[PDB]
Parts: structure tokens; C-alpha cells; sequence
């Protein structure tokens, strides 16, 4: 049954919540294991199967089960979504196995040990995290720090058989990718992606042409960023449960902010919320400009995804 559901791993709108239930709250381990097998990454990179499972289970453990959105289910969802975006025809044979590995690894660790509050909340409450990271991409630096540190636990180094050059290069790409998931960088990341689409070059086979590191990492950065912002592009029954979860986490932060005499962050005030209006807002100003730009990059590969996003936007609008 779980094996049956894991057959949809190459499809957008995989039912990740059912996989979480059917796997005993291990969506991240089973989805990553499935993907690594499907891409033959264990053979390519000589990853012992027991090492892979041991690391995935430790990594999954360090997502908070009592955080409603930023948990191991979100992590599995972003992994799988990145996996599908990597298979788009316009990117066929563009990225190396190592780059593919970096973007999937980055997706899996990208929110680990997220405590359920935003960077700004952690800065304004003079948290230990904000003090360690000097108010700059506080959460994103921590996700990386944890995701790499766990590689050193007993039988957890899934990269043990990479060359030195391979390890160095993967590490840098993973850092570059996860630091780009910081929402405060969205505008500059989208602005760069627009520029790339406007000067887009394709090869004789129709595939996207990426000459240099800068272009290659920027596509992988925006790819994982799109995967991170992909809830509104999924089938509505999935999207709605992500909205429920984000609003619970947001409202909880807002209660803490109220208790402390702070101003409540946008969308965190449960006595003054408009869930539907905000999803429409967020899609119109953030999610759709990004996905429309990605759709242009990989035209027409992403047309169904963009269509689903436009329907979901219409549906949320219709309930106001
Ligand atoms: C403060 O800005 C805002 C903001 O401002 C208020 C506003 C902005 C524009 C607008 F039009 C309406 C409201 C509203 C926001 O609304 C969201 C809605 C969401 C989700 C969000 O998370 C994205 C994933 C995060 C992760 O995986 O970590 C976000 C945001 O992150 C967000 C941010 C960004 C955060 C910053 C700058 C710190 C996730 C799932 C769905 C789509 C179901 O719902
Ligand atoms: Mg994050
Ligand atoms: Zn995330």
C-alpha cells in the first residue's frame, strides 16, 4: 500500500500526507530513499543503503513533530517536488549527478530543526539563534549547520565515498541553495530569474543552456525555492491542508507575540485573520510571479502546474 503510493514519486501532487501516515510518520526517509533508488544515486555515489537510512532517520528526527507546517512532512514534500522539477524535459541532461544530489540533499535539510517561528520573531526576541547568526538568514544558517553536523553521527556519512573535490563542491552548492530559501531574498532571486528568462539560451536539442556556475546554481536555487513555494500549485485537497497547517503555526507565533506585548506579525493575529484573502494575496504577489517566471524558463513543461495554481487562486478568491 505504501509501496503502491510511492509509485507516484515522479508525479506532481503525490499524496504526501497519506505517505506520512502509511510510513509511521516517516515521509522524509521513505520518499528520499525511493528517490535515491529511482535516480540510482546509491550506486552512482557508493552510498551504503544502511548509512542512507540511518542518516535520513536521524535527519527526520530533528524536524519538530509538534510544529504544524515546518516539519518532516514539509521536508518530504519539498524533496519530492524538487525531484519532479529536476525531471523537466527542458532540463534533461543539464545537471550533473552531483548537482542533482546537491539539490535533493538541500531540499531534505532545508528546514531541519525549524522551531515554528520566523527569522524576524527570533531577531526581535533576542533569541540564541539570532545572536549566533547576527540577524542574517538566522534559520537558514541553522538548517544547514544541523543538516551537515548530523552527517558525522555514527554511520551517517552518506557522502563517505565522494572524492574530496566532490564533497567540497556539493557542500558549497548545498549552502548556496539553502541560504537562497530565506524569504527575505525572494525579490532579488525572482529578479535574477526574470533576467535569465529574458536572455534565455537553449541548445540544439531544445534544452536549457547553462554556461557557468552562476547560472547553474541560480537555477537550482530558484528550483528549490519554487518547490518551497509550491503548496498553491498542488491539487486543492493538498493545498488546503497546507494552508491549515501554516495558519496554525502563524497563529501560534502571533499568540506569543501578543503575550509579549509585541506587534503581531502579518497573518499571525487569529482575532484579525482573513485566511482566504491572504492566500489570494500571497499567490498574486509572491507565488504566481515566481511560478509564471519558472514556467517561462521551462516552457511549456510547467503549463499544468501553472494552470492548477490559477484554478486554486480562483477557488480561494471565490470564497470571499
Ligand atoms: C513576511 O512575508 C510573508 C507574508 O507577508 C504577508 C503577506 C505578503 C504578501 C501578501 F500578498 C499577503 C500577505 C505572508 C506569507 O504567507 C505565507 C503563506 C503560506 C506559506 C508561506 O510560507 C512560505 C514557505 C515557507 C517555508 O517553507 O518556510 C507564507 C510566507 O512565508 C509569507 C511571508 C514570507 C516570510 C517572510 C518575509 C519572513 C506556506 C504555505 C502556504 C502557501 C499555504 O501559505
Ligand atoms: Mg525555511
Ligand atoms: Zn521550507
Amino acid at each position: 500500500v505504501l509501496a503502491k503510493e510511492l509509485e507516484d514519486v515522479n508525479k506532481w501532487g503525490l499524496h504526501v500526507f497519506r505517505i506520512a501516515e502509511l510510513s509511521g510518520n516517516r515521509p522524509l526517509t521513505v520518499i528520499m530513499h525511493t528517490i535515491f533508488q529511482e535516480r540510482d544515486l546509491l550506486k552512482t555515489f557508493k552510498i551504503p543503503v544502511d548509512t542512507l537510512i540511518t542518516y535520513l532517520m536521524t535527519l527526520e528526527d530533528h524536524y519538530h513533530a509538534d510544529v504544524a507546517y515546518h516539519n518532516n512532512i514539509h521536508a518530504a514534500d519539498v524533496v519530492q517536488s524538487t525531484h519532479v522539477l529536476l525531471s523537466t524535459p527542458a532540463l534533461e541532461a543539464v545537471f550533473t549527478d552531483l548537482e542533482i544530489l546537491a539539490a535533493i540533499f538541500a531540499s531534505a535539510i532545508h528546514d531541519v530543526d525549524h522551531p515554528g517561528v520566523s527569522n524576524q520573531f527570533l531577531i526581535n526576541t533576542n533569541s540564541e539563534l539570532a545572536l549566533m547568526y547576527n540577524d542574517s538568514s538566522v534559520l537558514e544558517n541553522h538548517h544547514l549547520a544541523v543538516g551537515f553536523k548530523l552527517l558525522q553521527e555514527e554511520n551517517c556519512d552518506i557522502f563517505q565515498n565522494l572524492t574530496k573535490k566532490q564533497r567540497q563542491s556539493l557542500r558549497k552548492m548545498v549552502i548556496d541553495i539553502v541560504l537562497a530559501t530565506d524569504m527575505s531574498k525572494h525579490m532579488n532571486l525572482l529578479a535574477d530569474l526574470k533576467t535569465m528568462v529574458e536572455t534565455k539560451k537553449v541548445t540544439s536539442s531544445g534544452v536549457l543552456l547553462l554556461d557557468n556556475y552562476s547560472d547553474r546554481i541560480q537555477v537550482l536555487q530558484n528550483m528549490v525555492h519554487c518547490a518551497d513555494l509550491s503548496n498553491p500549485t498542488k491539487p486543492l485537497q493538498l493545498y488546503r491542508q497546507w494552508t491549515d497547517r501554516i495558519m496554525e503555526e502563524f497563529f501560534r507565533q502571533g499568540d506569543r507575540e501578543r503575550e509579549r506585548g509585541m506587534e503581531i506579525s502579518p497573518m499571525c493575529d487569529k482575532h484579525n485573520a482573513s485566511v482566504e484573502k491572504s492566500q489570494v494575496g500571497f499567490i498574486d504577489y509572491i507565488v504566481h510571479p515566481l511560478w509564471e517566471t519558472w514556467a517561462d524558463l521551462v516552457h511549456p513543461d510547467a503549463q499544468d502546474i501553472l494552470d492548477t495554481l490559477e484554478d486554486n487562486r480562483e477557488w480561494y478568491q471565490s470564497t470571499i
